[PDB]
Formats: C-alpha cells, structure tokens, sequence
C-alpha cells in the first residue's frame, strides 16, 4: 500500500530530446520521425521578447541558422515552418528512437508527466496537473523551454504540454504540440493574468477515495447530502462544481469502497468548513487535487507500461 | 521558478528491469552485466514466508527453476546464489543495456528515486528519502519487490535500494544492493517496528532556503537562536539534532540567500512552537523533510544527466 505523486517511467521521452539552437537562444524540442518542435520564441533576442512580430523575424532566418543537437551528433536542417506558437524543424535524419505516439490537447483537471530538460538533456520527472486556468504549478528555469508534458498508454506516448513561460504568479505556460497556448497566453513577455483558479472537485474526492483505501478512514463521517447541496458549498471554496458525469467516474471507487459518493461529499463538506484539526490525509495537510480518478484506480492497482 | 518534488530520469534503469519468477512467486529483478539481482523471497511459498529456513529453502532450488524474463525474451540461469537478502542470478547474456553503475549504501536523509514495477515493467517513478528510521514511505503493492531506488550523478546510476516489504504501520523496508537490510529489518512474514522516526532537520531547512529562493519569505523572522538552544526545541519535536557539520552543508545556501543558519533555525523555531496559522510554503501545509541540500541546489540551478 500506500499512495504517492507517481510520474510516468521517462525513458520512451527521454529518447526523443534534442537541443535546439538558434542565435544565442538555447532550448529544447522535440525529435520524432524527421522533425523537431519546440518553441517558436527561439528566434528572438532579449528585446525581439517584449513584443516580437514572430512572421517577420522567422522570415528573417534560414535552416541553416538553426543548430539542433541530439546528444553530440546534431540534425542537418531541411525545412522549417511555423505552426501557432511551435516551430517544425523537418531534419536530414527520422529519430531511430521515435516511439508509439500522439499528439492530444488535454481537459483541464487531467494530470501528465513533466521530463524538465535544459540543453536538450533530462533534468527531471514530475507529476503534474492542468489548472482550471489552463496553468501548470511546475519547476522551471531558463533553459526549460520545450520540456513535454505526456501521458503514457502501455507502450504510447501521448504528448500534451510544451512549456514556454512563466507567469507573474509563479505558475507556467504552454501550448499543445501543434502549437496552441492553453489558456488565454501569447508568448510575449508581457504581465498576463491567469484566471482565478478552482480546485478539481472530482480529483479531491478521488484522493479521498485513495485514502480510504490505504486505510485513512478518520475524516468518514456520518453526514450525506446532494449534489445540489454539496457544490452550494462548492462555490464558496472555489471547487469546480460536481455533476453526474463526475460522480459516474467515481462510481468505480464509489464501489469499492463502498462509500457513496454523496456521503464522500458530505465528508468533503465538513472537511471544507471545518479545516482538518492539525491532522493530516495520506501525509498531507491540505486537499489534494492532482490525482485523477484513473490516476487513483492506476496506482492502487499496479498498472504497468514497458 | 518553482519547485517540485522531482525524481530523476529513469531511462537507464527501465533497460535494467527484469521479471523473476520461481514456482508460484513473480517479482522484478535487475539485470547489470550478466547478473540478475532480485530479493530471495522469490523462493518461497506462502507458507514459507512466515519463518524461512532460506538455507534450506534454496538449497532445494537449481538454475532451471528460475524463470528470468526481459520483456517477451527471458535469460537463461547458468549459475545462482545468495548474499544477504538477495539472490544473485548468473545468466547467459549479458544485458546490452546496462548503464554505468555502483551500488551503494545510503545514509539516513539522503534521497533516491524509486521505479516501481511489476512483472518485470515500470508502473511509475517517485522521489523519497531513507528515513532517519530506515524506512521509506512508498507506493508498493504484491508483486512490487525487486525495484530498486537510485540516484544518478551525469552518466553514472547510483543503485540503492531493492525493495523487499510492508511494515505493519504502511512503510516500507528494503536491503541495499548486496542485500543487506536498511534497519533492523529480516525478510519473514511478522510484526516488525521500525523506530521512532525523527524529522531530517538539514533537509528541513534546505526546503526552507529552497522557499525564499523562490519568494516564499512570509516565515523569516526577526530572531536568531544557537545551536545548542535550537536543538533543545528540535528533540522536543523528534528533530534530529543540528550539528556543524550541517550548518556547512547549509553554507552555500545560506549564502546565495544572504540568511544565516542559525537566523533560518530561528524561523523554524517559532515555526515548530507556533505552527504555520493556516499558512503554506511552497504549496505545502507540513513542514517538508525530503529535500537535501543537494537537492535544493540541484534544482535551482538545472542541473543534468542524459
Ligand atoms: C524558456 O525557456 C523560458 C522559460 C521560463 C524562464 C523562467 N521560468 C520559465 O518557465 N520562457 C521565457 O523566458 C518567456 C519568453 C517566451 C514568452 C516568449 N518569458 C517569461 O517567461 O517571462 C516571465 C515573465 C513573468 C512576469 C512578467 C513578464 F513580462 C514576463
Ligand atoms: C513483494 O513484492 C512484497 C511487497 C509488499 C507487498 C505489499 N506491500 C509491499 O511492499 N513483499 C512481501 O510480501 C513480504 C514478504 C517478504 C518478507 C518476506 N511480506 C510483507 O510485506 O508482509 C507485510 C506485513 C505487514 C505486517 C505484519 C506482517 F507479518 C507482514
């Protein structure tokens, strides 16, 4: 037993990062077959940021003025085109490594694995969850920009997160692999507001799902109540709100544990308006909200990938 | 910025995984040159496992009763025996993906990452430290043991942990890689206690500095205290005692940050004597002990394996 903030094995990823060069910028993309994503913002200097006109200044360069480094043995640059906010790099060589993969947008409230890289090489894995506001709460230097986020399904890599900023607040930003910022973000370094954020309801009952399970049964009370009751509480809090869709993907744990999940709201509820006492849930003081319902069924039952 | 807990890449020790099986028992082996190193319960039965004559017990066994796996292709056993806690399987083949490697006995409060697998392939990677107490808090269901926790220094995979059981209160107890038991520990199914565990005070502080790197100062405070007057409060709290042989580890940090030592000790002080009113640090409501200064710093400034 027990219950951790589990990332993906990183291998399968590992083999897909290159640095990519171009001026004096220096980040990650990513190879798969024979081309090289990452964040179009590697054609700007310091100043091009604050405003840069990316049609104008991609016009300016050439395949040559782009140096795309796979360990020590760089890639010969064909083609380059830009896609929303990525840049495709078509290189002389497809990636012997390129896995199993896809390209998915996903739903907020979804969690995925983040490979931190700096200069084309891993730095770390984390787990991590999309906001409400469409923002990560990841770990992020210079450097970091075109690190993934993926999902992994036995043996294919679903790609769903590149980084490309840091906000005002400390939170991050990025795009899909096709380019598309989540969030209302443009890559210009500019103040931006995310919106206000909400907790993912349905993850914070999953996670108290996972601690009933490994045994941490102290906050089960002797309440219920309704859906409607439940997310007039809800919205104080900023929880999302919960619907019959999100108690239909708790029904797995619902019946495992054979607790409803209106008597889980309930004890949500009390937890909500009446803090947690000094105690603790599964090692932590606060509501956790990163782990998905499949994330919690995942762990507590050994799912493999290879 | 931002900061997260963040396991190393685990490439180079998926190439490692094995699956292990003899009679009715499956767990994972690792696979280096060409040895495969797996724990020595994989002998018994269920039976068995509650007083081991594992003398005995292996001595029934030959090379052919034991069914090594790597992925759909398996190993031929020309050759077994016992060290400790583990079983050493000699095979024919010698693992074309075996990655520059030590073994290594780690220190209580130093951290590892842990690939949790089962049959053989990789469910998830997460970060822990060696309990003061020689346990791990970790995610490990049946047929878990054999994984193994690591550190990575560039290009060299550090391994230090294999995992062998479930303690009574939900942690988690292991040998290091020639098979000796971190703890007290004997690999038979009965109650067994780890000690009082005590909180990792370095690392305490580590995440503290890790904190105001990364803004988060609403903490600092207006006192300082000694060492001797700061350890009379953390034995109060099961602290491990503060010596100056942490103060220096602390040394670059304290510096980057321009706050002394013994100012931070002060912080955590009124910290442990005063709780954290409702407030967090670095998105926690606890005070976090599984960062080591290295790690603080590692992360700070993106540092890099590949
Ligand atoms: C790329 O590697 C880098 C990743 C950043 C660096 C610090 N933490 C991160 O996550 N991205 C940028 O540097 C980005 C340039 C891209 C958008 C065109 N700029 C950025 O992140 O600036 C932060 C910021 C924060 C508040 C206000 C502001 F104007 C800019
Ligand atoms: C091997 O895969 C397994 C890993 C365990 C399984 C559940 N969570 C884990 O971490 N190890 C064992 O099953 C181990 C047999 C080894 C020691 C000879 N037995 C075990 O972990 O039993 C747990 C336990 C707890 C309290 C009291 C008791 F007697 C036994």
């Amino acid at each position: 037993s027990g219950f951790r903030k589990m990332a993906f094995p990183s291998g399968k990823v590992e083999g897909c990062m290159v640095q990519v060069t171009c001026g004096t910028t220096t980040l990650n993309g990513l190879w798969l077959d024979d081309v090289v994503y990452c964040p179009r913002h590697v054609i700007c200097t310091s100043e091009d940021m604050l405003n840069p006109n990316y049609e104008d200044l991609l016009i300016r360069k050439s395949n040559h003025n782009f140096l795309v480094q796979a360990g020590n043995v760089q890639l010969r640059v064909i083609g380059h085109s830009m896609q929303n906010c990525v840049l495709k790099l078509k290189v002389d060589t497809a990636n012997p490594k390129t896995p199993k993969y896809k390209f998915v947008r996903i739903q907020p409230g979804q969690t995925f694995s983040v490979l931190a890289c700096y200069n084309g090489s891993p730095s770390g894995v984390y787990q991590c969850a999309m906001r409400p506001n469409f923002t990560i709460k990841g770990s992020f230097l210079n450097g970091s920009c075109g690190s993934v986020g993926f999902n992994i399904d036995y043996d294919c890599v679903s790609f769903c997160y590149m980084h490309h900023m840091e906000l005002p607040t400390g939170v991050h930003a990025g795009t899909d692999l096709e380019g598309n910022f989540y969030g209302p973000f443009v890559d210009r370094q500019t103040a931006q507001a995310a919106g206000t954020d909400t907790t993912i309801t349905v993850n914070v009952l999953a996670w108290l799902y996972a601690a009933v399970i490994n045994g941490d049964r102290w906050f089960l009370n002797r309440f219920t109540t309704t859906l409607n009751d439940f997310n007039l509480v809800a919205m104080k809090y900023n929880y999302e709100p919960l619907t019959q869709d999100h108690v239909d993907i708790l029904g797995p744990l619902s019946a495992q544990t054979g607790i409803a999940v209106l008597d889980m709201c309930a004890s949500l509820k009390e937890l909500l308006q009446n803090g947690m006492n000094g105690r603790t849930i599964l090692g932590s003081a606060l509501l956790e909200d990163e782990f998905t319902p499949f994330d919690v069924v995942r762990q507590c039952s050994g799912v493999t990938f290879q």
